[PDB]
């Protein structure tokens, strides 16, 4: 599953549920077609990677999280483990997901 | 200085108000960091140039204005004259933004 998170409270509620494992956090919007794109994708993943967790953004609905996180072309992906930011990938490029994914795992 | 639209109604005033003359509009979000770098750039070209109308738009607050002009990333500069879109810009590349505008208006 893709969780979606509530506000920064959750976030940080998840970003420690997830222990040791790797985080991807889609950052979107509604009305961000290559979001909606990409979005199915990461949910396939998601089900398939037990040990990954997956989180969405909805950039409309924390803005405040969008603004920490120095968003701006989205969907915005962000790799973080241990609460800590790995990697970034701006845009709705699969592989390069992927790829980002298998390094960070 | 920069008009903010307030609905799709009020796109197609602007647009009207415009008459001739090129059009840039700004599609932005308070959340993010690039565009609040480069509003004071377009304040002072909206200040500076006659022969050209600057706009902008909250993603948050027209998000029906983003998903129509399939916004993805932020800022987005859309240049338009006489209703037709002429162009678009990714980014906040201000000299990029300022040869769209030379080569447009």
């Amino acid at each position: 599953m893709v969780y979606q998170v509530k506000d920064q409270e959750d976030f940080t509620k998840q970003l420690n549920e997830a222990g040791n494992k790797l985080v991807v956090i889609d950052f979107y919007a509604t009305w961000c077609g290559p979001c909606k794109m990409i979005a199915p994708k990461l949910e396939e993943l998601s089900q398939s990677m037990s040990d990954v967790v997956f989180l969405k953004v909805d950039v409309d609905e924390c803005e405040d999280i969008a603004q920490d996180n120095q968003i701006a072309c989205m969907p915005t992906f962000l790799f973080m483990k241990n609460g800590q930011k790995l990697d970034s990938l701006s845009g709705a490029n699969y592989d390069k997901l992927l790829e980002l994914v298998e390094k960070n795992k």
